C-alpha cells in the first residue's frame, strides 16, 4: 500500500524522503499523466506503469510483507499479487537512490498544469 | 550469476532444487521460447523479463553479493547493477516455493520442441 511505500521511502532516502518524492514532476505520486520531467520522474513513471500491471489486487491500498535491513528493503510474504506490489515499490525506491544526483527542486510540487499533454506510453 | 541462482534454489527448495527447477517448462532455462507451461514456469518467465531489464552488467555471468540465512535470501553489495540481478534471482526462487503445490514432473525436462510456438512478450 502507499502507506508502506511512504515508510519504504523514508527508510531508504531518509525521513525527509516522503515529502521530497511523493509530489515531484508529472508522475511522482500516483496516477500521473503527460511526459516525465527527468530521470527521477521517470522512476515514478515506471512505478505507475508497474502498478498498472497489478490486476489480482489493489497496489494502492493492499498491504504487503517486507523488511528493512542495512539501508535496503526486502519483499517477503507468499501472496504472488502482493509480492508484485512490493516489488514495484522497492524498485522505485532504489531508482530514486540511483538518480539522486539529478534531483531538481524545480520539479518539487510541480503542478499538474504542465503535465496536461498526451502521456508517454508504458 | 546462475551459479549463485543455483545456490539460492537449493537452499530454499532443497538439495534437488536445481535439478528440478532450472530445466522446467519453457522458461526456467534462459532464452525461453513459446508459452509458459504453468505457474512455476511463469516464475521463470518473469525471471527472464527481470533479467531483460538489467542494463550495464551480465545477469547470467556476473557475480553479486548475497547471503543465505534463516531460510531466507538477502541481497546486498555496492554495485546497483549486480544487486538488480540478485533481486531477480531471489524473487524467482521464493516464487518457486509459493507454487510448489502445482509443480508437475510432466514439465520437468520438457523438450524444447514442446516449446516451439509463438513466444509470449515481456
Amino acid at each position: 500500500s502507499l502507506w508502506q511505500f511512504g515508510k519504504m521511502i523514508n527508510y531508504v532516502m531518509g525521513e525527509s524522503g516522503v515529502l521530497q518524492y511523493l509530489s515531484y514532476g508529472c508522475y511522482c505520486g500516483l496516477g500521473g499523466q503527460g511526459q516525465p520531467t527527468d530521470a527521477t520522474d521517470r522512476c515514478c513513471f515506471v512505478h505507475d506503469c508497474c502498478y498498472g500491471k497489478v490486476t489480482g489486487c489493489d497496489p494502492k491500498i493492499d498491504s504487503y510483507t517486507y523488511s528493512k535491513k542495512n539501508g535496503d528493503v526486502v519483499c517477503g510474504g507468499d501472496d504472488p499479487c502482493k509480492k508484485q506490489i512490493c516489488e514495484c515499490d522497492r524498485v522505485a525506491t532504489t531508482c530514486f537512490r540511483d538518480n539522486k544526483d539529478t534531483y531538481d527542486i524545480k520539479y518539487w510540487f510541480y503542478g499538474a498544469k504542465n503535465c496536461q499533454e498526451k502521456s508517454e506510453p508504458c
